[PDB]
Parts: C-alpha cells; sequence; structure tokens
C-alpha cells in the first residue's frame, strides 16, 4: 500500500441515525413523497414530478432560504406537480474537482467527511421535517446508508449508468431512482440499467454499522429514464418519441423524466426556459409519457468559482451554472399550467 | 430497508491475508513485473506486456495447468516480453447474469462468496509462487483489498472508465493500471481517466479490517489506455496514430495496449496480431502492451475442461503462435 | 454456539457520544472534581469526599429530582464536603431480579441495552450539565466506554476487586477509582488492587468503535480502599487504625473510604446514621485517614419490590435512607470535618 | 483518555479460525472429551478427570514433547482416568507479573499479543490434532473467541470465581467449566457459581469479529466445584463430606475434583504426592464424588525465574517433574480400579 497515504476514522451510519433521528414529520414527508412518485411512475395520477434546485449544495443557509422558498410553490402547486428539492452532496468530475459538500465540506481540501456527514444528514432533515422532500444523486458507495432514508428520490449520474456496482446499488434502495441515458445520448445503457436495477442482487456493501457484509436486495421497480442530451439535446417530441418505442421493446413503462439542464440546454443555463416551452407545449398538447423534469436551479443566477479569490457571492452555484428564483417560480409555474392543460 | 432481503456476515480481508499469506516467491513475483511493467511505460525497456488468459477464471485446476503451459513461454520469450496471466475473478455483465467466481463460486446461484473469495486468493497466490504474474479486473471496490497484493497488472473496465469511484480506486492501486475506451471508440473518457487517476484523492472505502474509513491516496502514475475498439475497430496504425496525438495533446505519453478480442470472433485476434506485429515490426514503440483471450480449449460454453463459459478465447496451439509472433516483431522493432 | 441462543447487535460508543455529546459545563463538572479527589487522596486537601445517592436508579425522572436537592448542598457544603453524586444502575446480585437501567432500563427482562445505554448516558449528562458531579460502579468492560467520560469517580466490586480484568481495567480509567475490601472484611485483596491498578498494563479490550484491540495503560494512582465490611462492621477507629497500619505497611497512603451501609449497618439502612455518628467523632477528633464516605440515599426511604404502578423515589433495590436523615447526616459530617480543623 | 497510552490493531478471532482452522482429528478430541467428561459429571463412568500440565505453557517444544508423554499415559491408563492437558495461555497475578503466552509470548514486556494467540492456536490445535484433550482457565473476557473450540474443559480462578462476568462466560462455553473455590476456602462462592453458570444471561461480548454485541447463552449444566484449599488445605475426607453437604444442600450434584497443588500442597509442589496418596485412598475407599483432578506438571520438576532459561522448567508456579507425574498418574488409575 505505497498509493495508500493516510487512512483516517469513519463514523459508523448508526451515530449519524442516531444523533440526528427522523422526526414523525420527516418519516412523513419522506413516505409520502416515495408513495406518490411510484404513483405517478404506475399511471395512476397524472400531476408532473419536478426535481428542482441547486446542482450542489455548498451552504447549508442558502440551502434552506432555497427550501422555504421552494416549500411555499410547493403548497400552491401541489395539484399539479411533485416538486422535490435536488439536495445534492456528491459530483462527479470530468477529471478532478470539489466532489460535494460531504467530501469536502469546507470547500479547502481539508476532506473533514465526518462533519461533513454530519452537515449534510442534518441539513436533510431540517428540509424534510419542513415538509419538503429531497432528491440526491447516489454517487459514493457507502454514503447511501448515512442518508438514504432522508432520500425521496434518487439519480445515478449519466457518468455511472452503466457501473454495473451502481445498478447493484439501485435495486437496493428504498426510493424511486432515475438513470440517465449516455453522455453520447445512447438509450439503451440506461434500458439496460433499469432491467438491471428491477432483478435482485448479491454483493459486497456495507452495514449501518461500518462493517462490510453480503447483502441480498429484491430488485427495485420503481426505475426510470432521464432524457439528458448527448452531443445534442434529446428532449423534443421526436425523441420522446423514440425512447418511448425503446422502453416498451425493452418491456418497460413507455415513461420519461427529462432534464432540462447539463446537454439538453446546450451548457446555457438560460435555456432551460426554451426546453420547459418545448416540453410545456408536449404536455399541454396531451404528451402524458412525461412524468418529470428536473431543472438546475438557486436563488442567484449563474455560477462562480472557488478557484477565483473573489469572495463566494451568496446563494450562487459553485458548480454548473443553474438559473435564479424569479426564473424558477415562472417555470413552475408554466409546468403547473401544462399539467392543468393536459389534464382538461 | 425494504429492498434490502438479507445480510450475511463477509470475513475480514486480514482474515484470507493470514490463512493465504503471500511466500517470499509470490512477493517477488508480483514485484518484479510491476517494476518491470513501470521500466516499460517509463520507456526504459522496449520488451512487449502481453496479458493473456481466460475471460473469466471458473476452475482452479484449467486455471493451473494453464499458468504452467504460459509460464514455460514466459521464461522463453522473456527477452522480448513481459507475460502476465489473465487471472479475472470479477465479470462485468450488460444487465444480468454471472459477475465470476468470487459473486458464485459454485455458479448456482448460492453466492457462496466467502469460498470464492478463498478459492480466489489460492489460485493467485499459487500462480504467482510458481514466479507468473498476475493480472486482474477490478470492478468492485471492497473485493481488492482480499487480492491486490497478488496483483501486478489491472484493468478497469470499458463500462466503469467514466466513474469516479473506480478511478478512486485506481488511484491508490500498487499496481500499474489500464484503462479502456469507451463503448463506442472514445479515447477522451480514458486521458480523462487517467488523469484522475494520476492525482490523490480522498474518498471512503473498506479496510483490511472490514470497515469503513476514511483513505487518502498518492495518485497513479502507472495508468495508460486500452483500445478495444468501439462500433469499428480501432487497432489500425491510422487510429494509433490518433491516439498518440490525443494522449501530446493532453500531455500525456503516447503510449497504448491494444486488446485483441471484442469490437477489435475469437480467430480475429490472429488478425489483430499480424497487423499489430506488423506496426511493432515496423518501429511503433507507442504499443508497450498487448491484451489476448486465450485458454486451454478454444471456443465458448453456456463442462467442457479447458473451455471459456464467458467469451470466446484462442486455444492453446494459436497462443504458442500469437506469443513468437510478438516476440518476433520484437526483435525487430530493436535491431 | 451450543450454549449460545442469540446474538443482537450493540451500538457503538462513538454513536452515544455522537448523540448525547459531552457539554462544555458537563466536562468542566468531571475535570474539577476529578482533580478535587485528587488534591483529598494527595493530602493537600481536608474535605470529606461523599458519594451519596440511590442503590441504583430506576427512574430518570426522582433522579434529576434527587440530584438538584443534592445540588443545593454540594454548594453549601463545599467548603467541607466535596458532594459527588452515586448514578449506579443495578445491584450485582448471585440470584437475581431486576438487571439494572442499562441491561434492563424497561424492567420487564426484555434486555433493551441499546434502550439502556441511551437513557444511562443521558441522565448522566443532565447530571454533569447541572453541576453535579457523578460516580457509577464499574463491574463489565465495554459499558464503561460510554460513561466513563461523565464519570468523576469509580467503584470496584468486593466480588470482582480481586479480578486482573476489574483491576486492568481501572489502570486505564480516568477516574479515581475505590476498591471495597474483601467480603470477609480483610483488606489484602484490596491492597493488591491498588498495587495492580497503579501499574502500567497490556490487555484486550473494546474500543469507542465497537471493536476489539490491543490497549496499554498507564496505570492510576488515584486508587483507594473502600471499607464495607465483612462479617461484622470495620468503620470504628479500632478497624481504620488496623488498615491504616497494614497501608502503611504495604506502601500505600494510610487513607480510607468508609461505606456507611451494606456489613457496616447490619443491612439496616437507618444505621448508617448510627454509622455517620461513629464516622463523625473519629473525624472531630482529629482522623485525617478518613478522605471519603459513601452512603445509600433516596428521595423517600426504605425499598420496595417490582411488581402496577410503583412508589416515586422509592429504591427498587438495596434500602436507602430518605432525604431529611441525607440532609441531616450531610450536616453532620460537614460539621465534623470543621472540627477536624481545629 | 490521560490512562489509555496506546492502541493498536488486533487480529479478530475470525482470522486466527482460517488461518489455523482444525483438522477432523483435532474435532473428535475435543467433541470425544467433552462428551467423556459430561457422562462423568452425570454418573455414568468411575474414571476420574485429570488436569495435568503445566502452571503456564510458555515454549511449545517442551510443551509438544510433554504432551507425546502424556498422550501415552492417556491411551494407556485409559480404562480408568481421562487425561487432558493444561495448557494454560493466561496467568492470573497477585499485583503485576507475566501474564502467559498470549500477553506476552517473548516474555520481554513486548506484548506482542497477535503474535501470542497465533502460537496458542497452533499450538492446541497441533496438541488436539495429536490426539490430546485439552484445557485451559478462562480468565481474559476475549480472547476465549480465538481458542475455546479446541478447549475440551475450562476453570475459572479462584479470584474470578466470584465475577459476574467469568460466571455469564461459563453460561456459554461449548465445554465443561470448573470453578475453584474462593481463595479463603469459602465453598458458597463456587456454589452460587455453579448455579449462575447453569441459567441464562444476557450480556455484552465481543464477537468472532471482533466486534462488540448482545448476546444470550442458553445455561451451563456441566459445572462443576474445584477444591483449592485457602489459609489451610481442603482435600481430606473431612472437607469433601462438608462440600457435598452443601452441593446437595443447593440441589448441586455431589460431585468434586480436587486440586493437589497450590494452597492445598502449602505452595511446595512436592506435596502434590502427599495430596495423591489421601486422594487415592478416598477413591480406593469407595469415594464416588472425587470426579476429577488438578495436577501441575512439567518435564522439569521446580520452578525457574524471568537472561537465557531452563528446558522442561515452570516461569510461574513450581510442577512436578516427569518422573513424579508418570508414578502419580499410575497410583490414581490403581485407586480408581479399587473403588470399581
Amino acid at each position: 500500500d505505497l498509493r495508500i497515504k493516510e487512512i483516517k476514522e469513519l463514523l459508523p451510519p448508526v451515530a449519524l441515525l442516531e444523533k440526528f433521528p427522523a422526526t414523525e414529520n420527516a418519516a412523513n414527508t419522506v413516505a409520502h413523497a416515495r408513495k406518490a412518485i411510484h404513483k405517478i411512475l404506475k399511471g395512476n395520477d397524472d400531476r408532473l414530478l419536478v426535481v428542482i434546485g441547486p446542482c450542489s449544495i455548498h451552504d447549508p443557509v442558502a440551502a434552506k432560504e432555497y427550501a422555504t422558498r421552494l416549500l411555499a410553490l410547493r403548497e400552491e402547486l401541489k395539484d399539479e406537480l411533485e416538486i422535490v428539492m435536488r439536495v445534492y452532496f456528491e459530483k462527479p468530475r470530468t477529471t478532478v474537482g470539489w466532489k460535494g459538500l460531504i467530501n469536502d465540506p469546507h470547500m479547502d481540501n481539508s476532506f473533514q467527511i465526518n462533519d461533513g456527514l454530519r452537515i449534510a444528514r442534518k441539513l436533510l432533515l431540517d428540509i424534510n421535517d419542513s415538509g419538503l422532500p429531497a432528491a440526491g444523486e447516489f454517487l459514493d458507495m457507502i454514503t447511501p446508508q448515512y442518508l438514504a432514508d432522508l432520500m425521496s428520490w434518487g439519480a445515478i449520474g449519466a457518468r455511472t449508468t452503466e457501473s454495473q456496482v451502481h445498478r447493484e446499488l439501485a435495486s437496493g434502495l428504498s426510493c424511486p431512482v432515475g438513470f440517465k441515458n449516455g453522455t453520447d445520448g445512447t438509450i439503451k445503457v440506461a434500458i439496460d440499467a433499469i432491467n438491471a436495477a428491477g432483478a435482485p442482487h448479491c454483493f459486497l456493501s456495507v452495514t449501518k454499522w461500518g462493517h462490510s457484509a453480503i447483502v441480498n436486495t429484491s430488485g427495485n421497480g420503481d426505475c426510470h429514464i432521464i432524457l439528458r442530451g448527448g452531443k445534442e439535446p434529446n428532449y423534443s417530441a421526436k425523441h420522446v418519441a423514440e425512447v418511448k418505442e425503446g422502453l416498451n421493446k425493452a418491456g418497460l413503462p413507455a415513461q420519461v423524466m427529462i432534464d432540462f439542464s447539463h446537454a439538453n440546454s446546450s451548457k446555457q443555463f438560460k435555456k432551460q426556459m426554451d426546453v420547459c416551452a418545448d416540453v410545456c407545449q408536449q404536455i399541454a398538447g396531451g404528451e402524458k409519457a412525461i412524468i418529470g423534469v428536473m431543472v438546475e436551479s438557486h436563488l442567484v443566477e449563474g455560477n462562480q468559482s472557488l478557484e477565483s479569490g473573489e469572495p463566494l457571492a451568496y446563494g450562487k452555484s459553485i458548480t454548473d451554472a443553474c438559473i435564479g428564483w424569479e426564473d424558477t417560480d415562472a417555470l413552475l409555474r408554466q409546468l403547473a399550467n401544462a399539467v392543468k392543460a393536459r389534464r382538461g
């Protein structure tokens, strides 16, 4: 072990669960959102799932201010939308970079992961206790045990949709999971992933006591695809139509979540408003297959760099660029209006 | 934990290491091979690394005969080739299927992963102890702790080359590592992986004691690309030139390993060997290694002895020819 | 595994330290107290260490009211007494009924040990945050990792004083530890235990992470004898002198703590007051070896059996004295400390 | 905290059990011995149990020689005696002192407990694999998981017979256990111990994986008292009657094992030969209640202190040499023959 520089102690998940148990209302928020997404996935509800919020969490203060604003819109629009806040603690990097709040909460390569786990779970508890469900991307294999009970929906990243260990992880998650199409636009990897995840697996994992063990999962049937573009955007009716047939062809429900960001906006954050307009016209025109959308959204639009010394502006993303609150409130009302027109 | 059915006990790595310690022979085998591959990658040895063996190990018996047959050609062609056995204990699947000897040693959905780890560590030690180095595919984040000390070279599968968790594992592995290109011929995901895996990382992983912990890695500079083609073969001297440019454009050594199988019909590996031999004989010093899928008996099955139950492989006769063709192509590149 | 019926999961100590972290006030209560007992055992303080409290805790609510009352007397008599609340959770018992608060918090043989450890640590935390130092009995090797950070003083049983495993534990404890004389009143085992615990040791223990490990102790020099009788009481001046001699002969400070209960009170709770009277006479007369006293005390006197509502503030284990006798005993002990000074 | 100097890593019992597993032979040796001693404690075999061997194992070579010699008299004096060897890896000290092979195998205060466990298991494994049953004093709470599967009979020391944790340990031990009388001679403590051990207990312990857990035991019936004297010996048919009186009074089988050593030997290893005569007369006299005996025997008699040390001699309590050992075993084999 000459490439392993140092080994440090890591709190077991039981300690984080004991320090920060779920309140009654937080468990109620998680259980009700999970069930509401299941019902949307089963076709038994015509509301739209909206996973929306910052590309990454770096500030518990801005996240909770964002959560309050979003929760007010969640209550107002709840006949049309099942609104779930992006509470992403883990970021996959193209090569190297800040991996998110849990890996480095102080954002300075001190890698205080025990503190990161504490900060993240407390935040998740606070947000669920307020009544707002949370979504996360499941990237690490060990962190889920610290946080999954407060997660109402999860995503597997486009760069890990093919990874067996991530499909194994999804097959044991207690929440619904969405799988992104390939970074080049390929639909087949995600379809395979949905099927892999619907099956039981047996593999090595870590328990809530921090020990490795042999686990057996039952398969997760609440899995679905996320369209995030490839070389070109793939949100348009022609692409929805192709995905639907590909899914049916493989014996899976013909339903999609559409990500407005990333490749579907050509990496231009304000173009998420142009995807909303085409998606809203599709829904308002009667497309039932669109069961969810994803939007990268913060208090203040744009982004900033930790590298730049310029002091960090408040409520502004340090990873990908996000739309700001004004566009977020207007975007959500557009989606609600389209769900309602689809219905009448 | 609704979708979790059962949790069973798993032997800590420290246990299989105490039951099956590396002999002084195995340690020297792993060490010399790692150092030899490092020298080949620094460009201070004109020999070619040959990673050859079955697609998946399933019978320790057939596997030990192969290791003996291959050890003879190893000592014979050592002035030209650094020969390493493919001992693959973790198998990646497109959706569902057998994941290897570790996940289900009895191959019967009993998942005796504790026995699987015993059979695997014993075979690798025996192979290394004889003097034959060993190669594996690192797919799982936990199993490496049981075997990596007997590993001289490792491969990250094409499905996980873009994964941060696999790039973190590579950054701390004591063996040199090869990243395969994308299931569509892309070299960028592999160049990004080599750069990621060369940087230091901090992440969560299970220790030899079976407990989760925070690890810091130093970075792995012994990483290189593996050309496995995509929709079309990428082994020709045209594609090689493109990859070398990409690596220079990306500030990486212009060295490559060509996987003769898959995108690049088991027999076609012999044609790729000719193409590759010609490139090497012609003076291509960038092909620093190759990988071939070989077994005692050629073919595949869904049980014959020395025959693959995974991907189809070349038999031994074509393997002795492949190896001499390479050792000849090598001497041409020297004189 | 023939005689092992079931193995269940146990919360690692790190989990209870994470849920119930020491407050700054609690840590100051533990630090200051441990330091005050050290000054008394080194002859640099003339005050008496009084470990007083219930035989066992079964109700955190009555424990906290008791703690509040004792806290008031702790401050009023601080110039004469270092008052430490007895927070024990179980009565060691060949032939057994209730197995303690940690073992069986719900008093129904359900053995919700994880619940017990939670209840136990929260109680200790709350008592130390108030400013009342706490004392416990170390009976097992595993539970101390979950509570010793909030213990200012510890006792090793008389059925365990001859145990190397208990002497090893005490060698690593951060709190002063008292060893009890033999069930036969003999002081040889208690002297052997002080010498062993003052020595450095290496032994197998469980860590804060709930894993077995090799530990090395510095040895503990704040260990002392506890006189609790044998077949007959051993609190009399005759007995103290006979113990003070054996101690000096053995190279240990001639100092004792006297347990007013059990054999020294003929198993009659009210006689703890007759022992207080004899000890207060020895002290006010000048005796300086008596550094401490151990008294079994609750809100309400006597005892009760577990079966249905129970009486508040009354021991469910051994019979204790009530508050009135407790306030008077504490004032008697203080007034004697005042006289010993001259 | 302050009184903890260093915490170091410790192999879990699962690692010692995988590197040094039990051979079929070793397993049979342990299984048979346990069943035999049980039949003896049920009163279905007139034979006598003989716990014989060094006070402490400190040299696996001298130990394997002793074992070869003893395995002979076991298969010869086998119709009258059940010979089990004392393989003690851990020793109680009056205050401070070497704690045995596991705590300090190199007797240098290096405290290489991980090496000590490896050495100990391989020996016990070897001795059992040769066919010789084994015995030890269970003093540590954590070591039993590494060794107990190769133990055919155990003992709880006199200074620990009163310990709750020790009585809990015996309640779950898969082998018969003996409880030494109290250091002063008190027999009650060992009667209470026998009664606790037969009952079920729920307590905290460490698993085979080195992890603390909540364990439930089933209670152990195969427990019995060990007479070791006190301020004065307690092996006279007089005492034996007083003890059986108490055992019956407590509903306990009126059975005893006599340790011919320690305070019963007034700390002079030679008196073990004297105690043997008294005990053997009682057995020829018809005493059916003496089911076992414990003897301290090494290849070379006497004791040595802890640079180089002498072979065959104890570094702990002084023992009887092989010569006296073979004679003693044949004495016992004789008295049993008469009792029949």
